[PDB]
C-alpha cells in the first residue's frame, strides 16, 4: 500500500533531477517545519503501490551542525522512512559512496540509485552494477533523469525491497577503535538506544555535537578535543580507502 521513501545524497549528483523524473509533477516545494531550508515531497504509484518520496537535503556527510546535515540526518534517524535511497553520481562517485557508508551504519534499508549513467556511458566508463552489489551487500540501480532509463526498475526494486525480510558487518577500523567502539557498546547495553550502539559509538567518539553530548549524558566519559579530532580523522581515512577500493574493483 504505502511506502515512504527518503531520498538521500551529497548536494549536486542529480539527487533534484531523479526526484523530478520520479514524480513529475505530483509533488510540493514545501519547507520543513520552522525553517526556510526547501522539502520537496511527491508521490508516484507503481503496481498498485503508493510510494511517497521525501527529498533529503544535499550532504557531503552527516555531521549535526549546518542546518541541512542537521535536517537530514534528523529525518534518518528520528524520521519516518520505510527505506532510504542513496542518490550516486555515477561519473564522480566518490563523495557519494563516503556518504553511502555513513547509512548503512545506521542499519536503514538502502538502495543505490547510480544516476546519470548516460554521462557515464558517453564518457567510456565501465560500472560493474554486480560488482557494485557484491561488495556493498545492497540493491544497485543505474537510472538517468534525462533519458528515463532505470526510472522503473528502480521503483520496482522499491516496492520489492521494502517488501523484503531486511548488512551488519560494515568496516574494520583497526583494533585500537574497535576496542573503544566495544568498551562503549557494552556501556549503552542496558541503554534504551533509538538507533544501534555501533553507529553511536563512532560518532560518540568521534565528537559530534549530537552523540558526543549525549553519550556524556548517558554517563560515558568525556574526551579531550585530540582524542574526538584523533577519532574522527582515523574513522573518515578508513571509510575513504574503503571508498577507493570499491571504485577500484567496480569501475574500469
Amino acid at each position: 500500500h504505502m511506502v515512504k521513501v527518503a531520498l538521500a545524497g551529497c548536494p549536486n549528483v542529480g539527487k533534484t533531477s531523479l526526484f523530478n523524473a520520479l514524480t513529475g509533477t505530483k509533488q510540493y516545494v514545501a519547507n520543513w517545519p520552522g525553517v526556510t531550508v526547501e522539502k520537496k515531497e511527491g508521490v508516484f504509484t507503481y503496481k498498485g503501490y503508493t510510494i511517497n518520496l521525501i527529498d533529503l537535503p544535499g550532504t557531503y556527510s552527516l555531521g549535526y551542525s549546518s542546518i541541512d546535515e542537521k535536517i537530514a540526518r534528523d529525518y534518518l534517524l528520528k524520521g519516518d522512512a520505510d527505506l532510504v535511497i542513496l542518490v550516486a553520481d555515477s561519473v564522480n562517485p566518490e563523495q557519494s559512496l563516503y556518504l553511502l557508508l555513513e547509512i548503512l551504519e545506521m542499519e536503514k534499508k538502502v538502495i543505490l540509485a547510480m544516476t546519470a549513467i548516460d554521462e557515464a556511458k558517453k564518457t567510456g566508463m565501465k560500472i560493474d552494477r554486480y560488482e557494485l552489489q557484491k561488495h556493498l551487500g545492497i540493491p544497485v540501480v543505474f537510472t538517468s533523469s534525462v533519458t528515463g532509463e532505470g526510472l522503473e526498475e528502480l521503483k520496482e526494486k522499491i516496492v520489492e525491497y521494502a517488501q523484503k525480510n531486511t548488512h551488519r558487518m560494515i568496516l574494520d577500523y583497526g583494533e585500537k577503535v574497535e576496542s573503544e567502539i566495544k568498551k562503549v557498546e557494552n556501556f549503552l547495553r542496558d541503554k534504551k538506544l533509538r538507533i544501534n550502539p555501533r553507529y553511536f559509538a563512532l560518532k560518540y567518539l568521534s565528537g559530534d555535537p549530537e552523540f558526543y553530548s549525549e553519550g556524556v549524558k548517558l554517563g560515558l566519559p568525556e574526551l579531550s578535543e585530540e582524542e574526538r579530532i584523533g577519532y574522527r580523522l582515523l574513522i573518515a581515512k578508513r571509510k575513504r580507502e574503503y571508498v577507493e577500493n570499491v571504485v577500484k574493483e567496480a569501475f574500469a
